């Protein structure tokens, strides 16, 4: 048997390294991963790779690893797939340590949005849950914390964290990792991936995918909005991508709505992770 090298970019930053059969399917890779991280609830959770494109796409667990990564190097990211829309529910506490991680850099990556407070606040129960309770030894007035909480630092964001950290005295790891939770997962871009696209008109959208269902983001004014159980079916052709709207009381036609994306691989994509997270709404 010819086993290939497999490197995972972990949430932490670090790198977990491993072999798997040049043959093997996604799950094998994903199994090891898991079984490295002590994680039960894996199936929140997906790897995610670059294509030539350089494009983000998830590693199907079905399908041949060598097959979907093709002609780009075996380099993996473990990252949350399907954000729980009530990560209290979680049978353990591992599964909202991991999540919160990934949370951290969607709000330092900038795809998080994130009030000054809010980020000041999570900033403050991450301290927590990291450093225990608050210190004055370790923090002067000029404290900046080794901890990005914010795609730009200021000294008034490290003051406001240290200010807040205060208040959690007493706070445990799993504590402050759940009201860090309960607090990013009322923000408006909680698990939304956002896709690229045009509208049939030709403007600029961003698609938003997540748990409730599916948006789009013309701008600031009349932000259109799809609950899963308002959309019936989904589809791709060519550079294309539509949505059937179940028709509304005594509308005798449903209507569809078309977007381009930027090319065809743009477009089964975003089909994709449309059909996995109306199956995910369907399991809650
Ligand atoms: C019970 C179970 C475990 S994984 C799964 N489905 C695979 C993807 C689609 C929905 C979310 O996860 N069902």
């Amino acid at each position: 048997p010819k086993s290939m090298q497999c490197k995972v970019i972990l949430l932490d930053g670090s790198e977990y390294t491993c072999d798997v059969e040049k043959r093997s399917r996604g799950q094998v890779l994903f199994d090891k991963v898991c079984e490295h991280l002590n994680l039960l609830e894996k199936d929140y959770f997906g790897l995610t790779y670059r294509d030539a494109e350089n494009q983000k796409n998830w590693l199907d667990p079905a399908k041949e690893i060598k097959k979907q990564v093709r002609s780009g190097a075996w380099h993996f990211s473990f990252n949350v797939k399907f954000y729980p829309p009530d990560p209290a529910q979680l049978s353990e506490d591992i599964t909202r340590y991991y999540l919160c991680l990934q949370l951290r850099d969607d709000i330092v990556s900038g795809r998080l949005p994130c009030s000054f407070v809010t980020l000041a606040l999570l900033g403050s129960y991450t301290v927590q849950s990291e450093l225990g309770d608050y210190d004055p030894d370790e923090c002067g007035s000029d404290y900046i914390s080794e901890f990005r909480f914010a795609p730009n630092h200021t000294k008034e964001l490290e003051d406001k964290v240290i200010e807040l950290h205060k208040s959690h005295r007493g706070m445990t790891p799993a504590e402050a990792e759940m009201h860090f939770l309960e607090n990013a997962k009322k923000l408006s871009m909680y698990g939304v991936d956002l896709h690229h696209a045009k509208d049939s008109e030709g403007v600029e959208i961003m698609l938003g995918v997540c748990a409730s269902g599916l948006l789009i983001y013309r701008d600031r004014l009349r932000i259109n909005r799809f609950a899963w159980p308002k959309v019936l079916k989904i589809s791709y052709k060519r550079n294309n991508f539509y949505i059937k709207i179940r028709p509304g009381e005594f509308e005798q036609f449903e209507s569809t709505i078309g977007f381009k994306l930027p090319n065809h691989r743009a477009a089964k994509r975003l089909w994709k992770v449309c059909v996995e997270h109306h199956t995910f709404f369907r399991l809650l």
